[PDB]
């Protein structure tokens, strides 16, 4: 099984005890480290800031301790949006400029591959034709990686892509059989399933649906999403399940109605370290629990939630990671991807469950072993 772990460039910029640097990632913990994010300039991949080059060096230097460790560079993300990718895939000339810049960039900065994270082809303004053009880009990029490998007599660069977790978004943007042929891995975005706009508490990444989830809500769970990708032609061993190291928060309409599916006023206030309304890192949730929040493990969805007064959080813990890891193995999936590793308890001081408790649960249960680490 694979165990991929994201490192986000902004994690080192969080205040005081929340700051986490890439050089402090345990090199034996994951099979792949993914750096979020690279940007684009004139149809060429590039760094977002010159300081990212120092992060690339620290991240890639971990391969000197774990010689089997692989590193990927992620381009895109929610904030970047669809427009740069739409322009880049629009012509063969722009795709060639991009593919050539990727090979050159990955090799010069010692990355083992690229993670495409276009959010999303075919939606958010991206036209219907981008479903076909994204598949063309992926085929052409895989072919160029094979040709570079043969020309230089070195292992081929890896090619991965994120995959939407929302059915309508999957339908309008992904030619699943073609993408599965050319990609090494598909990182399925099995998280942010809390449906913030419906006015009820919802889980971030439940394994199974709530019996109260009706219609489109019934597909907002790991089991339903992965089943959809498999039913539509994705290779099971190429599927990498998204494991969030954070939760989503809500302000309860009534503090006495504190279960899943209960009425909400708004997303919860930003955390001291992550500073994003409606989100708390796993390390911040540990503080919330230590400061008196009531912890409930919902067996119907196989995920926890916690509440304190009118503040409610739906998240993942050691137990939910354990149960999803067994389900992953039972379903012959390719592995897991921790999103983001920097929101797990990287120091061991917030949760007192040792360093990286969520990720360590996956390393142990997915039998991740490197010959270089024994």
């Amino acid at each position: 099984y694979q165990l991929m772990c994201y490192y986000t460039s902004w994690a080192k910029d969080r205040p005081t005890e929340g700051s986490f640097k890439p050089g402090n990632i345990d090199p034996c913990l994951c099979t792949h480290l993914i750096y979020a994010f690279a940007g684009m300039k004139n149809n060429e991949i590039t760094y977002l800031s010159e300081q990212d080059l120092r992060d690339y060096e620290a991240l890639n230097g971990l391969k000197d301790r774990n010689t089997e460790l692989k590193t990927l560079l992620a381009i895109g993300g929610w904030k970047f949006g669809p427009a740069p990718f739409s322009s880049m895939v629009s012509t063969p000339q722009n795709r060639q400029t991009f593919i050539k810049s990727v090979i050159r960039f990955l090799r010069q900065y010692n990355f083992d591959g690229l993670n495409l994270d276009w959010q999303y082809p075919g939606s958010r303004g991206s036209p219907p034709k981008d479903k076909h053009l994204f598949s063309v880009l992926v085929q052409e990029m895989r072919k160029a990686f094979e040709e570079e490998s043969t020309l230089n007599h070195i292992p081929r660069l890896l090619l991965t892509s994120t995959g939407a977790g929302f059915i309508d978004v999957i339908k309008s943007g992904y030619k699943i059989p073609e993408l599965s042929q050319s990609l090494d891995y598909i990182q399925v975005m099995t998280y942010d399933l809390h449906d913030p706009k419906n006015g009820y508490t919802g889980e971030n990444s439940p394994l199974y649906k709530s019996p109260y989830d009706i219609g489109k809500s019934a597909d907002l769970n790991v089991d339903s999403i992965i089943t959809y990708w498999k039913d539509h032609g994705a290779a099971s061993e190429k599927l990498i399940v998204g494991f969030p190291a954070y939760g989503h928060t809500f302000i309860l309409s009534d503090p006495s109605k504190n279960g899943i599916g209960d009425p909400t006023v708004s997303a919860g206030p930003p955390g001291k370290y992550t500073n994003e309304q409606g989100l708390l890192a796993y390390f911040e949730i540990c503080t919330f629990l230590n400061e008196g929040a009531t912890e409930i493990f919902d067996a119907t969805q196989e995920v926890p939630y916690a509440y304190l007064g009118n503040e409610w959080v739906g998240y993942d813990n050691v137990r939910s990671f354990k149960l999803k890891a067994q389900w992953l193995k039972d379903n012959n999936l390719g592995g897991a991807v921790v999103w983001p590793l920097d929101m797990d308890d990287f120091s061991g001081s917030f949760c007192h469950q040792g360093r990286f408790p969520l990720t360590t649960t996956l390393k142990r249960d997915l039998n991740v072993h490197s010959a270089s680490c024994k």
